């Protein structure tokens, strides 16, 4: 058989958060141990690969069910996350194969967090839809008001899409297919800068409803780096 994500992917950063009755989350070392099920495996080509039911389990702040990564810089400690300040850049290549029957799901994301662990709004959000990626970025850090949008069109099911989410300085860099749009936040509402922030990628599935089916995402590569220098 493939070997599992975490016995394939270096997965010592990450755990994974699922969408079963009790939302089970897996850690860092039982990714790295060869943790896999129906939720979350290795397929044919190689790819980590999330699959959610519509049905699933969803967490204490979310109405949606998911089978998503959620970036772990300590893999002891939720609470050790990232700020404003410096560059943080995720870089993945994806594909989604499988829509549940809304057509919408996320497929990569930066979180808010406040320092203490309590739960913050999303700043970015990699909405996938046949056809259409929109990488949202969130205005208000209250979590009020509504997103600006950045299309990337053209992109069909079962299309092998290149990605990036970078922050610099408080400025979103959001990037399909070597096409990246910028969106200043700091700029816009100062109160970011009192959140905290991780990387999310995988299959949060935009669809709750008992008839909804399932969806599944895949990852082909995936990095994250965070620097206090970048060079030209
Ligand atoms: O624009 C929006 O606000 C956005 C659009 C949506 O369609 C969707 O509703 C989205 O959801 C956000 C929101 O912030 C929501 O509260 C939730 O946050 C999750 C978060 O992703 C993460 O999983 C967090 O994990 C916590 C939690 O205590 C778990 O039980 C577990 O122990 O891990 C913790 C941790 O690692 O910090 O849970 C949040 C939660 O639901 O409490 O999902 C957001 C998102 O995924 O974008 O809002």
């Amino acid at each position: 058989p493939a070997a599992a994500p975490g016995k394939n992917f270096d997965l010592s950063h990450w755990k994974l958060q699922l969408p079963d009755a009790n939302t089970t989350e897996i850690s860092s070392a039982n990714l790295g141990l060869g943790y896999t099920s129906q939720y979350f495996y290795t397929d044919t080509d190689g790819a980590m690969t999330f699959w959610a039911p519509t049905t699933g389990g969803t967490t204490a702040n979310s109405s949606y069910p998911r089978s998503e990564l959620r970036e772990m810089l300590d893999p002891s400690n939720s609470k050790v996350n990232w700020g404003w300040q410096g560059t943080h850049t995720m870089k993945l290549s994806g594909k989604t194969v499988q829509l549940p029957s809304s057509g919408k799901i996320i497929v990569a994301q930066i979180n808010g967090i406040m320092d203490d662990g309590t739960n913050a709004p999303p700043l970015v959000k990699a909405v996938f839809q046949d056809g259409q990626l929109d990488m949202q970025v969130k205005q208000n850090s209250d979590g009020t008001g509504s997103d600006v949008h950045n299309y990337f069109t053209g992109i069909k099911l079962g299309d092998l899409y290149n990605m990036e989410i970078r922050v610099t300085d408080g400025v979103a860099y959001v990037t399909m297919n070597g096409d990246t749009r910028s969106v200043d936040f700091v700029g816009k509402d100062a109160g970011w800068k009192n959140l905290k922030y991780y990387f999310k990628a995988g299959n949060f599935v935009q669809d709750n409803t008992s008839t909804g089916g399932s969806a599944i995402a895949k990852l082909y590569s995936l990095s994250v780096s965070h620097s206090n220098l970048e060079h030209h």
